[PDB]
Formats: C-alpha cells, sequence, structure tokens
C-alpha cells in the first residue's frame, strides 16, 4: 500500500520536461548551475550523447509523476581517471541525478530512488559498486546516498565547476 519510486528510460518527448527543469533556477542551482542558459537545441546535443559506451538515462518517477532525472553509465576506459579510481575486473557504474519537481525535495525520494536503481544495477547488470560524486558543499544530498549505503570513500579536491568555481567533491561508493 506504499507509494513507490520508480525510473524508466528517457524517451525524445521528455526533453519538452528536460528543458523545463534546466531553466528552473531552483534546479540549477544544485545540477549544472545557473549560468547555464539551455534551449531546446542544448538541451537536445548534452542529453543524447552517447559519450560513454554503456549509458541509461532514465526518468525518476513518484507514483507515476515524473520528477526527476538520473543518468547511469558504467565506468570503462578512460572514465576510470576521471575519479582517480583504480581500474580492476570489477563492473562498475556512475551516476548523475536530481529532482527538477522541488515540491518533492526533502521528502526522502532521493534516497529512495538511490536504493531502487541499486538493485536494478546489482540483479540485472552484476553491477559490483555503483559511485557518485556530489559536491561537499551539499550536505544534504551527501547525507542522503549514506542512508542509501553509499560510503564515503575520499574526497576529490577541486572536481566539478560549478557556477564558475571549481568544487571539491565526495567520491561515495556503494557495494550492498
Ligand atoms: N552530479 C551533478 C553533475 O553531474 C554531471 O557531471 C558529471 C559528468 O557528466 C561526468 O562526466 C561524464 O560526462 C561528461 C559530459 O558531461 C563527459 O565529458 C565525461 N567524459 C563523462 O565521464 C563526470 N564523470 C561526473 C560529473 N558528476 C553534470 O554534467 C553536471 O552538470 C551536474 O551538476
Amino acid at each position: 500500500e506504499k507509494k513507490r519510486v520508480s525510473f524508466r528510460p528517457m524517451n525524445e518527448d521528455d526533453l519538452v520536461l528536460m528543458l523545463k527543469w534546466l531553466t528552473d533556477d531552483r534546479v540549477l542551482e544544485f545540477y549544472d548551475g545557473r549560468d547555464k542558459k539551455h534551449t531546446q537545441k542544448t538541451i537536445r546535443e548534452h542529453y543524447t550523447e552517447q559519450w560513454a559506451d554503456e549509458i541509461y538515462r532514465v526518468i525518476i518517477e513518484y507514483d507515476t509523476i515524473p520528477i526527476g532525472y538520473a543518468q547511469i553509465y558504467r565506468i570503462q576506459g578512460e572514465l576510470f581517471d576521471e575519479y582517480n579510481y583504480h581500474e580492476t575486473e570489477e563492473k562498475i557504474y556512475a551516476m548523475d541525478q536530481f529532482i527538477g519537481e522541488p515540491e518533492y525535495w526533502n521528502m526522502g525520494i532521493g534516497a529512495e530512488y538511490c536504493r531502487v536503481v541499486c538493485q536494478y544495477l546489482r540483479t540485472e547488470m552484476d553491477a559490483d559498486a555503483v559511485i557518485l560524486d556530489p559536491r561537499k558543499n551539499n550536505l544534504r544530498a551527501v547525507r542522503a546516498y549514506q542512508k542509501a549505503g553509499f560510503k564515503i570513500i575520499k574526497e576529490l579536491p577541486e572536481h566539478e565547476l560549478h557556477e564558475g568555481k571549481k568544487e571539491d567533491c565526495v567520491l561515495m561508493e556503494w557495494r550492498v
């Protein structure tokens, strides 16, 4: 009887939603940055680019309402160097995500989405670990990920250019 967080593959029609969310300064403060001036063209170019061999773009849904976005990609090849993550034979996925409808913030939805997608990547992709790299100043997001079982592994100084500053991030990892 409990409402469920789910996700589904992003399709071309969802680019309308993405334009709405990523021209909303409330969202851009936490994802992409308020200095980014998105258009239909930039959204298409950036959100259909296949910059990894294995990438899934998904719409996060709560009670069938589309409320956010995630990108999930297998770390392979040069992608390991982007996290100074030592390559082994383990299968590693990284993820970025945002909730674009702010009325669904601070409801535990972020942590619950993390739990659902980790169980999916484990059971359907045999993922060994899932990694995240939130900004250190986003303690809300760090706390939410830790509640979903992501362990803090190490700090990533000057990791992410965000609104004109190189921000320190936190490497976080889920295994079980
Ligand atoms: N989490 C919030 C942030 O998430 C993304 O940033 C992520 C990059 O996408 C990843 O990089 C991959 O995508 C790049 C193109 O974007 C490629 O150049 C690169 N080779 C790819 O490995 C990088 N590893 C982690 C970083 N968190 C958004 O971009 C950023 O706006 C948003 O605020």
